[PDB]
């Protein structure tokens, strides 16, 4: 494992291989930051065979700009990334707060703070705006966001990977492939569900890399978009199978016991893991067959 870089479009670890990490998100922190413990990341790490866990702090909706404490909950799935041996992505998850820039001062302190902390742990990866949305593009709005947040955190961090939001809930990364970014570290986040978003998404994504610009799905479902509406295992597979054929890694939506078809648990599930299969939702299910492979 170890520190990871960027050879081109491909992640790649400490060796020199490439690898392609697999794992969950949390749900809002500030809601189910419950099932975010080192007892339940261990348990992801050895029965579903996770090499990256998500923290999925929200900004908005009672989340850091409202109550920063659950900054705390970040740190503590960082402490239990580094202790099991996991890449964890600290993910400053707007999405009410549709424009990067609404929240951006809080954002650069708030990684000025983790890069400051976590500056030489090579388990980290930001990722700094998780799905810009609304009237906000590339040029005139995310990507002097993403300039002068990479810009705080390097000052700390010289070489972890940073992953870049893109327009349309993180589903617009050719306009980020025609104007990217100088960083030799940066991956640009595209988003899916498989219930939703089908060939052009692909073909977007086909553009991107064509230009050397890396992607890493850090937020997919086997639901349709809103979350709910049942499961797709078929759109599921091919959206694996397309992600596999070009080692892109990625991180499935979400690890938590919310009353919709995306969440991996089923109420009454375990906070701290060790779920038999009754347990898991028929996403969850899937979700930790594919990573076992
Ligand atoms: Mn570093």
């Amino acid at each position: 494992n170890g520190q990871l870089s960027i050879k081109g479009t491909q992640l790649v670890n400490r060796d020199g291989k490439a690898v392609q990490l697999k794992g969950i998100s949390s749900h809002g922190l500030q809601w189910y930051g419950e099932y975010v413990n080192k007892d339940s990341l261990k348990w992801l790490r050895d029965d579903w065979g996770i090499t990256v866990f998500r923290a999925a702090m929200y900004t908005a909706d009672g989340g850091y700009i409202d109550n920063p404490s659950v900054k705390n909950k970040v740190k503590e799935a960082v402490e239990a990334a580094k202790e099991l041996g996991i890449y964890v992505i600290i993910d400053w998850h707007i999405l009410n707060d549709g424009n990067p820039n609404q929240n951006k001062e809080k954002a650069k302190e708030f990684f000025k703070e983790m890069s400051s902390l976590y500056g030489n742990t090579p388990n980290v990866i930001y990722e700094i705006a998780n799905e810009p949305n609304g009237d906000v593009n590339w040029k005139r709005d995310i990507k002097p966001y993403a300039e002068e947040v990479i810009s705080v955190i390097r000052k700390n961090d010289p070489d972890n990977i940073i992953i870049v939001g893109t327009g349309t809930w993180s589903q617009d990364v050719n306009d980020a492939a025609d104007d990217q970014l100088k960083d030799a570290n940066v991956m640009y986040a595209l988003h899916f569900y498989a219930g939703t978003h089908g060939q052009f998404l692909r073909d977007k994504a086909n553009y991107a890399l064509s230009k050397g610009a890396p992607i890493f799905v850090t937020e997919w479902g086997t639901s349709d978009a809103s979350g709910n509406g049942g499961v797709f295992l078929d759109q599921s597979r091919e959206w694996l199978k397309y992600l596999d054929s070009k080692t892109i890694s990625w991180v499935n939506w979400n690890l938590s016991d919310k009353q919709e078809s995306s969440s991996a648990l089923k109420p009454g599930a375990s906070k701290t893991g060790g779920w038999r299969l009754s347990d898991l939702s028929a996403s969850g299910t899937f979700v930790r067959e594919n990573i076992l492979g």
